[PDB]
């Protein structure tokens, strides 16, 4: 009642899909996608990485009839991210990590998604660049 | 030289793209993205959110002749992520906030990019559920 590690359903490849029997009941997989070699001419290999997850929570009671009282509510959300880059990325991603985290940080805590808008003091700031 | 704050170019509406003059030198847009309700019958409010951003690194110094020279590299990284889901997604993302660190977290220190392919140990963990 600790950790809540997920396990697939069945597949072997690039693309495995996992989920939970009543950890989190999400379902999705994560693989790579290159491609978008754009400004390049240089020798460097390219690196990607996408990673797509859903979450589903119907309510608790069982099914019925739906047509005069019916109220079965559920929940439904999907998050859907995807990096690729030379091979500098590499290098961007540990820099991205902390930034992409502090920028969605603080834009939670200054504006409002609840209203699909934000506010004019979005002040957002990156990790770093060197020392 | 500590915080790497980025500002507008020039926009003013729900999608503006911010960035550095050294700092990053990178354009980031943000705007939420409404859309996919799926089942969401009972009275649910709906929210998302999608971020995107460009990373450019040219080599140094000035261009020159390419034909029959040596050209210089150049580092193009690209993120892209979007997240979507009735109101339960408010109390999803702040599960979903640990949860994709430390699925991403595990996944590059287990798992390696750099051959657009993961091993058969990828043990992904999810935040929580409840107390």
């Amino acid at each position: 009642m600790a950790n809540k590690p997920m396990q697939p359903i069945t597949s072997t490849a690039n693309k495995i899909v996992w989920s939970d029997p009543t950890r989190l009941s999400t379902t999705f997989s994560a693989s790579l996608l290159r491609q978008r070699v754009k400004v390049g001419i240089a020798e460097l290999n390219n690196v990607s990485g996408q990673y797509v997850s859903v979450y589903k929570r119907p309510a608790p009671k069982p099914e019925g009839c739906a047509d005069a009282c019916v109220i079965m509510p559920n929940e439904n959300q999907s998050i859907r991210t995807v990096i690729s880059g030379s091979a500098e990325n590499l290098a961007t991603l540990k820099a991205e990590w902390e930034t992409h985290k502090r920028n969605v940080d603080t834009l939670f805590a200054s504006g409002n998604a609840g209203l699909g808008f934000l506010d004019p003091t979005a002040a957002i700031v990156s990790s770093d660049t060197t020392a």
